[PDB]
């Protein structure tokens, strides 16, 4: 069977696929038709359909997994749009997470004879996460902070190595925010989780803008002056609060100015959404780091799609944490952020 | 002069003000005609020009505070209106905190020989508090809690003992939010704040169902249904997820349903507003939990006016913080919640 890992989440299915290049002559004969064309048509496309999308510059070249070597895919498509994926499926053992493997089970057991198998979300995400980490991104670090965050003259992509991982504070920001503490391989735990994710903002800015779109909202947000919407301390002290050590440009109330009218009437669309991007940003990183005080762990690295083509949120995060902690948290990321679940799910295939 | 505690935040500016009620036949004949003609308007109406507002439910009687009987009275009006209560002056000291204690130290020094002395919010929320429970509410009790918060059939509010109020964590939901440990008389400190309070909900309230006060948010969130903005756990996974403990009514992504635009188009006004108070609410509860468990803090107590005449926000922070903790936190209400910060300021008097 093709080799897959999925990750059915509440937005968007997320897939891993290992394409075998040392395909003997033998092979090639033996395999059946159905699969030529499989392999073919993800390979000679890089958009499926209408909303499949495969991420070209995340592809992992002459990995060697399962005593086979071959190039590992990565590719994404709207929840939404699974019941067109089963039905072009119906026209195998199929190893996924997430909770549409629980909530569609049934409707991927419309492809007679397949065997579905559930795996579980915290597994996947820390498996696929260290083997990603340990095949490196093809001889490139896995994993980058951003040096020097406080001054932008200075501030740059950087790789940070994981070689020993452990203590590690993963963030995963997808529709919600998940926060989970690896102490060891075999040892880690969800902490907690928060409901203002990347679904919030992706909702919220809809409302607000009537953008259509994640990309959409985000080169609004590019454009826009969320202290249009905000109320910041300088705006109730007329100054810093050096009591508290609160710089006067901290946001002290998100959207606080908006309770007056003439504000309201006076705000972009522009500056809506990258209040609403800040908010959330800035909320995740403040739950980032009350979790990590309280687990004792100095190494935050964040996952999910909330980041992806998302450089604002990623350099806010970076800054945030830095400043906030006094410099005691660093913010990790990763370049396979999105996609971890299913690797790892995928990695659950010899155990069947 | 008069007897007047003034906390000016970045919304509201709180007054309290102790009427003397051991006047004397002599002390009468001394007093100015100004002080006669103040007395009498602040005791004889409970609306004072078009914004300013009596919580005559709040006042204590024969107090005896600074050796004189006397009763303490609370009153508040925007900050947005403090220009005409200064002009309304310039036609005494004055001890008051808050951000607009600062903004505005040059605007009440226009008022000729007044003396302004700013005092920290910090000291004066933690004396307010501990003075208020100490004098008790009329006899009846300063604190309160709702018993039984899980079973709605059960759940009533009920009074606390704050006679040994330490440790204490206080979560004062203004604007913003601030949050506070108060381990001693002496010792207390401000743990950090959020972002995302009262003025988030007014905010962005106003911006999606175009309410024009906060009574009237809260009444339009009073026959919303939250679930049709969100996400819920269940619309993930299809039900609970028992492996993290996460039942199927909770919150997966706050406003996450509006990434559809078929929801966006039939979500209610209603709707919107319930999950703007519901979002907002539980993130406050959430990161006054996550404080508690790092602070080592038992018993959380909320404040500010983000509570007042909000009985939604008190028994989903009730509901949420028992729920949530395991039943090892609990939730812990004030009757003069929003007013601490300028009784505290009032009785920084006798410094001066
Ligand atoms: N093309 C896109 N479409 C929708 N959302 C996107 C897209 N690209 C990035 N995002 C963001 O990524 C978030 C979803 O991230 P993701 O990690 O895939 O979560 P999920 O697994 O689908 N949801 P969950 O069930 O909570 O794990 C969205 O809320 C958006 O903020
Ligand atoms: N009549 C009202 N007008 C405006 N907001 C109200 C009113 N009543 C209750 N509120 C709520 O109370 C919040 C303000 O609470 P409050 O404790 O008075 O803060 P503040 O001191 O004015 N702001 P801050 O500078 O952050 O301390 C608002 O954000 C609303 O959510
Ligand atoms: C392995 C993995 O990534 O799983 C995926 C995942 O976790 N999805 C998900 C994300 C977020 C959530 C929300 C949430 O966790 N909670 C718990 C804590 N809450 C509160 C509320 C009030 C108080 Cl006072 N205290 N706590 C808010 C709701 C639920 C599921
Ligand atoms: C005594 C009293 O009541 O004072 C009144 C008061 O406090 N007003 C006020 C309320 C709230 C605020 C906001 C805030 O505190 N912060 C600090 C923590 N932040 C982050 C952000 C990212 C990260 Cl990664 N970490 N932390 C967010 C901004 C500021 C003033
Ligand atoms: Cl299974
Ligand atoms: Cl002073
Ligand atoms: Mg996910
Ligand atoms: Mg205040």
């Amino acid at each position: 069977s093709p080799w897959f890992g999925m990750d059915i989440g509440g937005t968007l299915v997320k897939l891993s696929y290992f394409e075998p290049i040392d395909i003997t002559a033998e092979e090639e004969q033996e395999e059946v038709e159905s699969l030529k064309s499989i392999r073919k048509y993800l390979t000679s496309n890089v958009a499926y359909g209408s909303t499949g999308i495969r991420d070209v510059h995340l592809e992992l070249k002459d990995l060697t997994l399962f005593g086979r070597r071959g190039n590992l895919h990565f590719i994404r498509f709207p929840t939404q749009d699974l019941p067109t994926f089963i039905q072009m499926g119906r026209d195998t053992v199929l190893c996924a997470t997430g909770g549409g493997a629980y909530k569609f089970e049934k409707d991927f057991r419309t492809i007679g004879n397949l065997h579905l198998h559930k795996l579980d979300e915290l597994d996947c995400l820390v498996k696929g996460l260290l083997y990603i980490d340990s095949v490196s991104f093809n001889g490139q670090a896995e994993c980058y902070y951003f040096a020097n965050a406080s001054e932008p003259e200075r501030c740059q992509k950087m790789p940070f190595n994981l070689d020993d991982p452990y203590p590690l504070l993963v963030v995963n920001i997808g529709s919600g925010v998940s926060i989970l503490a690896v102490h060891s391989k075999d040892n880690y735990k969800r902490v907690t989780g928060t409901s203002l994710g990347g679904g919030t903002f992706l909702g919220l800015c809809s409302l607000l803008t009537g953008c259509e779109s994640f990309e959409e909202a985000l080169e609004m947000a590019s454009k826009g002056d969320s202290t249009q919407a905000d109320k910041l301390v300088r705006d109730i002290y007329g100054g810093d609060y050096e009591r508290f050590g609160l710089p006067g440009w901290a946001v002290a109330s998100s959207f606080g100015n908006m309770i007056y009218k003439e504000k309201r009437e006076s705000v972009s669309k522009e500056d809506l959404a990258r209040a609403t991007l800040v908010t959330i940003t800035n909320n995740i990183g403040s739950v980032a780091r009350m979790c990590a005080v309280n687990e004792k762990i100095n190494r935050v690295v964040f996952v999910g799609n909330f980041l992806r083509v998302n450089t604002l949120s990623m350099k806010l995060l970076a800054y945030a944490l830095d400043y906030w902690s006094k410099g005691q948290l660093k913010a990790l990321f990763l370049e396979h952020e999105g996609y971890f679940g299913a690797v790892g799910a995928l990695l659950g295939l010899p155990n069947f």
